[PDB]
């Protein structure tokens, strides 16, 4: 029977923003899917590209669930009130530029959806952008401090159109986008960190 | 008899900045109206524009109302102490740069007016900007996380001149500006999100 | 009987930074006078200017008064501890860049002086900058959300040289500066808002 | 029997971010190791480079130690909640830009690991970058305010690869990176401050 | 018998960051000495220079004093926990870019030292930079809101090398550095404000 103000007030009491909601000591499964909106400044010479995309991030936080029999089953909450995967583009050369309100969608069962529009610059393979096969820029996104046992990242497998969200007014066109999964590991640290490798195949429009 | 201090103190007591002020299941009615102030940069090749506009935003938050029969019926309040629509430009390629003091005007009847001066960059149709008929850049603005059942957005038609606020020193000129209501929906999300579609018809100024 | 630490204490106990210190229900008299220090990146084709100035701002706030018969009559105080006029340049195209500590000077009688050095870009008339008559760039500054009945702004007329503070190293030189008070109103809003119009007549320094 | 929520609570409640965690009267032993990921901009004329590197930083704080007999032995914690070494690149000409979530890992034994990905500009020898022997840009990093008696700096002792983390799409390549321990001192200050002189020997990729 | 935590806690208990540490109506004596590290982005046409210096700043607050006979006689403390002179470069045209941790050194006798490394752009005389006699760029730094009877500044003119800290990889070199005390006053304000005028004599490097 509680209103929306109550659902939020109760989230502040149960939600520990700095505590990863690990349950039955099993990694938190984070789903990550980049919705490409536009490809801006491209420099084949320096192998750098500016990209705008909506990062659809979904996961479950047990400590957030509530009874929605006699009340709203969803509310928007500031990400500062909840725990959020500490994801990062392993090959980014600029910090992520969040262009939208930093609010996440929370379902009464604990399901969380955070989908910010992000603009960011990447260090990838730009060669071939001005060709028919185009270039394929690969973006590695995974947790920065939570190894495979605390966080698992998997791409949301859905055959949705690759350029469904892509701006028609962009100078470039998307040929294909494949989001695979991997597990990076270095000599700095023993364990392995999961990541989703998003390969963006694009090229310039209006070519001869 | 009460001063402005009482009105503010009262707002700090009832205002819930992180909770949408909806009554029943009826969504919050947000009115959006853009007053174009300047068109700074335009790129015919990349289809990008840098513009300055005043985003006239109004809505109702009855949980803020107060008795003004013997006190001011309006006060300027910092937006941080109020709930504000999580509006965003769906095709912006830069974060909104707010140029003015972040204060809203609150009327004793619960009405809220927030009109910031914003400089922002968009990806839109720039073709024809050098012709007499000009270019037509469409800017879509709507709630980012609140679907139609939660937030409604509509323009504000009138007999106002599209150049009433426009700078005469700009390199461009406005031909016509029409703001229509529209709705967006992606395969990411089931429900639909209302948005105001602002069509800016402008061209570069001639030796005239 | 009191020291600078006690003054600050009492100030923090009576000052209401988010409440305009209305006196007798009359509008707060705000005085503003720009002291030009430099003219930097000028562009006659885009009618854009980048200038640096000290914005001399004064007003009265009775709620800050204190007896200084045998105590300091003046103290520097962070602006966050005081109410400040929500002033904005109506034709600015970049946010004000405050180059100095944000401290204000408060006198025991309630007089407040805030004079920050600001770097900011404006949209204004730059035509003729490289001619002998020079260009005349007009900058409009006034309250953003407080109308005439709440705040009043007038140029702090004081016998002084137009380039008393102007850098001798600028590529440009000031020919004249006239600061006149005015008023603005739009079909958006019923009441009027006061502003000060600063006309900066300048030109690129010749050679021979 | 305590979970991560309990551990995080304890750490946050025990950590003293402003107090150097000096065990006994010995200095705090900090280990620093730069893992270069890219060399973005290089200017031989101005001897200035723009580089992206992960700064492996480790130290100990016994106050955070907890019993992990039947509890996690590592947790992610925001650095704002921990004391962190006040490291500064002595030859940096721009503030370090942290591109990743500012979280550190704290082991149950009080061991702390913080490894952010940082983009920063340095003033260093770039002459010879376009030769087979390449250029050797040396970067000095150490405590800014804690001398040898309070903080000691040593390069992560380990025979590792220099290009392991390096981007294959960079316009440059790494020939060698020798990170040697060192010390600095000036007439300003009588004591000595330890640092880690990192020698970056790199050159531009051949057109082949 | 007091650890560094106790020294900080005492400081946190008596320090008044927003209150100048005045002693018997005498002005606080602040010492300022710039150590040049690099000279970059120089423009003889616009008379603007980018400079990087270690602004050595010292003053005294004897209320923070403690007995260090058998306790550390120095501690590093965040400036946010201390009162710091509101110093400003009068002819700077960009805000100060602080490149180092913002920590100060408090000594057991009440002395405080703050020496951040700063990168800032200035408006000054750059003419003659490419000549043997080089150019002389003057930089003024003094209190922004505290007049002569509240704050006094003087250069720590000692017997040191002007290029002791100066980078050998800079395109320029220092011929001489004279740091003299000085004062300023404008029609705006009745009292005078002290400042140290640093005359930097530098020229480009040209093996000829
Ligand atoms: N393997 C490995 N290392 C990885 S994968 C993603 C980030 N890292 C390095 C790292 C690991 C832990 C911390 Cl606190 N900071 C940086
Ligand atoms: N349809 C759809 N999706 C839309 S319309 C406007 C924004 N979005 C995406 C979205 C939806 C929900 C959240 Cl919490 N964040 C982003
Ligand atoms: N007329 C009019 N409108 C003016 S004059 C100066 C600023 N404005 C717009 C405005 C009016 C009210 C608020 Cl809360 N915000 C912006
Ligand atoms: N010698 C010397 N000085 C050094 S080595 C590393 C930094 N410094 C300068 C310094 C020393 C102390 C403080 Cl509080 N701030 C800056
Ligand atoms: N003379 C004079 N005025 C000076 S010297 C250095 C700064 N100023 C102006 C000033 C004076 C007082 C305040 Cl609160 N803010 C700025």
């Amino acid at each position: 029977a509680a209103d929306r103000a109550d659902i939020l007030y109760n989230i502040r009491q149960t939600s520990r923003p700095d505590v990863i909601p690990t349950q039955r000591d099993r990694p938190v499964a984070v789903s990550v899917s980049l919705k490409f909106i536009n490809i801006l400044e491209v420099n084949e010479i320096t192998n750098e590209v500016d990209v705008v995309f909506w990062q659809q991030t979904t996961w479950s936080d047990r400590t957030l669930a509530w009874d929605s029999s006699h009340s709203p089953d969803q509310v928007s909450v500031p990400i500062s009130s909840l725990w959020v995967p500490d994801l990062a583009a392993y090959n980014a050369i600029s910090k992520p530029e969040v262009l939208t309100p930093q609010l996440a969608r929370v379902v009464s069962d604990g399901e969380v959806l955070y989908m910010p529009s992000i603009r960011q610059r990447f260090s990838c393979d730009v060669s071939g952008v001005d060709t028919e096969s185009g270039a394929t820029c690969r973006i590695k996104i995974g947790s920065w401090t939570h190894h495979s046992r605390e966080i698992s990242v998997d791409p949301t497998t859905e055959n949705s159109d690759d350029s469904e969200y892509f701006s028609q007014y962009s100078r470039f066109e998307i040929l294909d986008v494949t989001q695979k999964k991997n597990s990076v590991t270095y000599s700095c640290c023993p364990e392995a960190y999961e990541d989703v490798e998003v390969s963006l195949n694009f090229r310039k429009k209006g070519r001869s």
